[PDB]
């Protein structure tokens, strides 16, 4: 029903555990992003929108997965 | 017994959740930090040793807790 980005096997894989695990853009806003909470063994999570620190926005490069200066996220409105 | 600088009031206060909050120096190493991760919800954690980027060291000065570089670091050494 709700808008749910969180891949199962990534959540099966990870049990959303590490600092980078299920960790997903917020199509609504570049100053948030999703985090997934699994509920149970097969895969299946809570979407939790979460918020970026004042001023930084959602850098969902590999390797980031974390909130960033703007000039570096990966917001799509730019320039 | 074994090491754990976690204060339950910290941990209930914050539930470490902010980006300075259950952050210590680990006593053994300046180029790690201790972030205490919760066990329960009244203020009981373990303490896990995260690293800093390569070439950076704890500064553990009030507003600060981050990983810096050596010159503003408060490494003993
Ligand atoms: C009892 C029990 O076990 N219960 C289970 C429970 O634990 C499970 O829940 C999971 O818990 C774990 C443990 O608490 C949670 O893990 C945390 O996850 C968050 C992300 O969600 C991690 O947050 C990241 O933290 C890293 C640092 O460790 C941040 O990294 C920093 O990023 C900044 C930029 O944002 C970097 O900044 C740059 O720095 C350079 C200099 O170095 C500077 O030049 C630049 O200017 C600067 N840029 C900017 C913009 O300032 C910075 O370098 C870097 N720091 C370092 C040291 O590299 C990163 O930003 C954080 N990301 C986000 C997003 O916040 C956190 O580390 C991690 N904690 C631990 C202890 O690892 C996990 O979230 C949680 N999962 C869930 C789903 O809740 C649950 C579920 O599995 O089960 C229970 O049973
Ligand atoms: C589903 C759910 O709800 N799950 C819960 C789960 O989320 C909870 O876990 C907690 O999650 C939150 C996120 O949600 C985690 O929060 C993160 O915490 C980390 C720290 O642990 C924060 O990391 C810092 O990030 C900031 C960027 O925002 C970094 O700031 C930069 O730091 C550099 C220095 O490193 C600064 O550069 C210096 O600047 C000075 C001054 O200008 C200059 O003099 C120096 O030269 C310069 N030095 C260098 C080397 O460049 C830079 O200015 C600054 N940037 C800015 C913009 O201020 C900082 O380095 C990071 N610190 C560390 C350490 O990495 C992170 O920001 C924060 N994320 C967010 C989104 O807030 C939290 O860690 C996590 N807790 C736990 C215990 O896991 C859990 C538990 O509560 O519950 C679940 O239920
Ligand atoms: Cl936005
Ligand atoms: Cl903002």
């Amino acid at each position: 029903q709700p808008y749910n980005p969180c891949k199962p096997q990534e959540v099966i894989d990870t049990k959303c555990m590490g600092p980078k695990d299920c960790l997903y853009p917020n199509p609504d806003s570049c100053t948030t992003y999703i985090q997934c909470v699994p509920l149970d063994e097969v895969g299946n999570a809570k979407p939790v929108v979460k918020p970026c620190p004042k001023g930084l926005q959602w850098n969902d490069n590999v390797g980031k997965k974390w909130c960033d200066y703007p000039n570096l996220s990966t917001c799509p409105v730019k320039t």
